[PDB]
């Protein structure tokens, strides 16, 4: 199909779709829209945001919903309702970690940012990280089902952005499992080939 | 099946599952766990939080993932991948509105809460509400597909909690469409019967 993907020139919420498209052997226009040019595209999007995936002229918005749809098309969404559920479940936990980190990162008052961070360090982060370590260990380096699923692509796509927001670049020294879903996705030749060819960004 | 649902004695994130179970004609133990007793249940949950749905001893956590699963079991998740996608997409937009309201509501510093609110009033809320009004209008009073789906139950379950966080109890005076998904769910006899029999809470 004619496929076009629209997102900013970063990984953040959109890289997981690019990686999923690479997995599926689906060639696509990687439309990396600069901040300066974005406003001319914004009213053409379903909700006024990116990412947007366009397939034969039909637009799909909302990052996780797009990854789930691509995961289903590429056989990465489990074999029945209960398996599909587990992936949704573990990805929704990942989104809580992202949301908690985002609440610190996007605080523009450096003083309030500082107290929010301290508070999360003692009350949510330790529990999130131990829980993520349990899940990655239970699933042998994967986010769900003990094998490759679309949830590994969501994890791989957002991992650096998460780390940048957590302000622990050194996260995976205490938790070497945290690298494993990325390794699983980058082990896939097509995906490795796309990543080797693609720009790098810090988030 | 033997079904048990565990959540706090409020609607917030868990009411949508109770309503979906009522729709499905699935009798269940509505286990409303008080804050004071919660800690004894917390280590028995998959992630250390509620809601948790237990079916024949197997636990399902993560609210949206549970609603999607129940929606699929009850034929409320569309008829193909593209329809299922649209529901996921529009519910993920709803979650952004919730997340934005939550960032104000859970601010414990009343001064900072005040500036965050003012900032959202001029920069995200007007766009969210117009966009939600468009979606509800396009879909004839529903969150997606122009008909009843599991996304209407998510909306119905969280609507009061959202309003309490937005600090616009008067939301649906400017936007009478905002009441419609609730009307669609409450029009269903089993669901109306459960709601008539169930406790009321302000969120
Ligand atoms: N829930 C949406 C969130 C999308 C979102 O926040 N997009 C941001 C970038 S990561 C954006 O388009 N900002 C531009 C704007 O709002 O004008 C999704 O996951 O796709
Ligand atoms: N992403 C989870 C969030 C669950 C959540 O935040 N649960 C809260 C109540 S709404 C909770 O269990 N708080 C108790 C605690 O953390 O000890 C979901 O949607 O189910």
């Amino acid at each position: 199909p004619n496929v076009k993907f629209y997102y900013f020139p970063v990984k953040a919420l959109g890289e997981s779709q690019r990686l999923l498209l690479a997995y599926g052997g689906q060639e696509f226009e990687d439309n990396r829209i600069s901040s300066e040019n974005w406003p001319e595209f914004k009213p053409k999007t379903p909700f006024g945001q990116m990412p947007v995936l366009e397939i034969d002229g039909k637009q799909y918005a909302q990052s996780t919903a797009i990854c789930r749809y691509l995961g289903r098309k590429y056989g990465l969404a489990g074999a029945n309702d209960e398996e599909a559920f587990e992936i949704d479940q573990n990805v929704e936990f990942l989104n809580d970690i992202r949301a908690s980190a985002a609440s610190v990162h996007y605080e523009k008052d450096e003083a309030v940012k500082a107290k929010k961070k301290a508070e999360l360090e003692e009350t949510k982060y330790p529990f999130f990280f131990e829980k993520l370590n349990e899940i990655l260990t239970k699933n042998n380096g994967h986010i769900a089902l003990g094998k490759l699923t679309w949830g590994d692509f969501v994890y791989a796509g957002m991992y650096d952005y998460l780390k940048a927001m957590l302000q622990k670049p050194d996260l995976e020294q205490k938790y070497p499992a945290f690298r494993k879903p990325i390794e699983a996705v980058l082990a896939i030749p097509k995906v490795k080939a796309y990543v080797d060819a693609a720009p790098r960004t810090e988030l």
